[PDB]
């Protein structure tokens, strides 16, 4: 059930990467729908948070902390919002787990 | 008073009513007074966290019970056509409350970009 963010942790494929540990990777979105747009995944396959187990809950707080480490990082002073899509309603667009980030402009409401 | 005194600490302490789906030693999940999709709720720590961008590294475990939560209220709503989950930070975020939240949306199909 491999995906493409498989091929990006696996380095098969470019992107352009902000940060790595030894359980994620946070990279530069390649459709960015704003001025900042970031993904951080797990290098672990959720397929989707749905499906997310109980003992991955640090795992996906850990997801939160390096997005906004990275967002200060990246200079996101004035703020972001993270986005978690789930499924067809959710435009869930790649069944691998990822937190959007994106700033770097007004953000409305509804979020979608 | 622990919690705060935003409406959410207050929401905590039950001095000010909301529509509870779910509360346990951590959080509370609760409906949104003014929804943006058919269904739409908030999570929220029972720690008073302003926002995600000043979160500690020990609430790594915290912000991600709000996720798993969230994930397991959605599912008991019957959501399962998915959902969108949503932090906002600061201004440019749209944050509207200086108390950690996330919200839940579903019911509906979201669009892209999400705001
Ligand atoms: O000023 C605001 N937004 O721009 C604002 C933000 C939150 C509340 C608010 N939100 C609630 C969400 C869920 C349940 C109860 C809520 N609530 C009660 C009183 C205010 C308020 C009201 C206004």
């Amino acid at each position: 059930g491999d995906t493409i963010f498989g091929k990006i942790i696996r380095k098969e494929i470019p992107a352009k990467i902000i940060f790595e540990d030894d359980r994620c990777l946070a990279f530069h979105d390649i459709s960015p729908q704003a001025p900042t747009h970031f993904l951080v995944i797990p290098k672990k396959h959720i397929s989707q948070i749905s499906v997310a187990e109980d003992d991955d809950e640090s795992l996906l707080g850990h997801l939160m902390i390096v997005g906004k480490k990275c967002a200060a990082d990246l200079g996101l002073n004035k703020g972001y919002r993270m986005v978690v899509n789930e499924g067809s309603d959710g435009g869930q667009s790649v069944y691998h787990v990822h937190l959007h980030v994106l700033g770097g402009r007004q953000m409305h409401w509804p979020p979608g």
